[PDB]
């Protein structure tokens, strides 16, 4: 019934799992057979559609679909109009439909959901490796073909009874969201960025462009995408956004990859490279500027720092190089480089850290500030990302700014009390976007710091300098 519901039902599903295995494991188990369901389940409402006979009914789609599989003045034209729409076409009797009847009539074969995979991943260089992550011979699933067989196919019973394409509209992409987060909470590197600061980030960076067509939005450490897709919200025009994003970790690309096709994102609107931001620069190929870039770089991540990266347009205006331990400053100079300086926003949420540092990160700070580089600083809450407890901030940074001024905002009381965790409100985020909109000084919130205010302070962006 509800994006809510439908994430507890799917997370259920996997029960047979949870008994066998950690989160960790099961996870690609759990994520990848949604998404092999969602495209099943798609495709065969889409051809009871077109061929005029629509039925909710499933197993009614999937005798639609061999019928006219089987005829041979429809076959290849029936394949053609599935290959248009979605660039990839099934094997009836591989359908995760038909699958579920063999598993109903004691007659599945784990080789054929594996086929199932090859036939996605062949059909198109979108879907190629997508489904690599999932082992369904691992002893994990248990000891014997028998018992590995039991597993899968008790976790495809859950899973049948519940409703993705065809209703659940933009319910399923919210669903595969909070089944996303809640493996989230499951590490110190790439952490999830929680619901409401990705709001705040994707509102501001939007701002005022809500109806533009063709909104290029980029993120340079995408993770599952989650923070990018969250401009399908809050645009206007969410079918003719245009998304880049990158990702080092190849398992958490392919996750991206599903994440995107799940909330229903154009083929055409997608450009996702899998490669280490730092080392090679990506985009290089125009465009390379955005409209948008909204990040939530690695926590605690280290660099190279190889004096080879102060040739590099990316660093080498900025003094010095981001310490090889620190490596936050390179991923927010390596997105500011990617901005576009005609409107460009771009939104970033890190540690404190970079605020108050000094040496190489003082340095490169000044060099920002200096241009009017750092627009606006908001203090979030503590306790709101699930693998660290430490308060962040969102940095907001616009390029060719005629007021090289600064606005702080303290919103680390903005927040409500939760379970091990603290939670952001709608309500909380309005007030942080209705102060940021306004720029003006608000009694123990936001601060509007001249330049000359910046500088008496030696360009240190420690928040308690300026809010009260």
């Amino acid at each position: 019934q509800t994006s809510q519901s439908l994430y507890q039902a799917l997370w259920n599903s996997a029960d047979v799992l949870r008994s066998k295995m950690d989160a960790n494991d099961y996870k690609s188990y759990l994520l990848g057979m949604v998404f092999y369901k969602y495209l099943s389940d798609k495709m065969l409402f889409f051809v009871a559609e077109t061929m005029e006979e629509e039925t909710e009914s499933l197993d009614e789609a999937l005798a639609v679909y061999r019928k006219y599989y089987e005829d041979e003045e429809t076959h290849e034209d029936l394949l053609a109009v599935i290959t248009d729409e979605m660039s990839y076409a099934i094997h009836p009797d591989l359908t995760f439909t038909a699958l579920v009847e063999r598993v109903n009539d004691g007659s599945f074969q784990l080789e054929d959901l594996a086929q199932g995979f090859r036939d996605i991943e062949q059909s198109d260089e979108l879907y190629e490796n997508l489904f690599e992550d999932i082992d369904l011979y691992s002893k994990k699933l248990g000891a014997t073909p028998q018992k590995q067989n039991q597993t899968v196919a008790a976790v495809m019973k859950e899973l049948a009874v519940l409703d993705v394409a065809g209703h659940a509209g933009d319910m399923l992409g919210d669903a595969y969201e909070y089944l996303i987060g809640q493996f989230a909470t499951d590490k110190a590197g790439e952490f999830y960025t929680p619901q409401p600061v990705a709001k705040l980030m994707t509102q501001i960076a939007f701002l005022g462009r809500e109806d533009k067509q063709g909104f290029t939005l980029y993120d340079a450490t995408m993770g599952s995408g989650s923070l990018l897709l969250n401009a399908k919200r809050y645009s206007r025009q969410p079918q003719t956004v245009v998304y880049f994003g990158q990702e080092l970790n190849t398992s958490t690309y392919n996750l991206a990859r599903m994440n995107m096709i799940l909330h229903g994102v154009p083929i055409e609107n997608q450009f996702l490279h899998n490669a280490d931001t730092l080392d090679e620069d990506w985009p290089t190929q125009e465009p390379t500027n955005f409209d948008g870039v909204l990040m939530n770089p690695p926590y605690s991540a280290k660099w190279s720092a190889s004096s080879g990266f102060m040739d590099d347009p990316r660093f080498s205006p900025f003094g010095k190089l981001a310490p090889k331990s620190k490596a936050d400053f390179a991923f927010l100079l390596h997105g500011y480089y990617h901005l576009k300086q005609d409107n460009g926003v771009m939104a970033i949420v890190l540690p404190h850290g970079v605020l108050f540092r000094g040496n190489a990160e003082g340095t490169i700070r000044k060099a920002l500030l200096e241009e009017g580089a750092i627009d606006t600083v908001i203090g979030l809450p503590a306790n709101i990302f699930f693998n660290t407890s430490i308060p962040t901030t969102v940095i907001i940074l616009k390029k060719n700014r005629t007021n090289r001024d600064v606005y702080f905002i303290d919103a680390s009381k903005e927040f409500d009390k939760g379970k091990n965790q603290n939670i952001m409100t709608d309500a909380h985020i309005e007030k942080i976007l209705n102060a940021y909109k306004s720029r003006e000084d608000i009694d123990k919130f936001a601060h509007l710091a001249s330049f000359e205010e910046i500088v008496e302070n030696d360009y240190n962006l420690n928040i308690p300098r300026y809010v009260d």
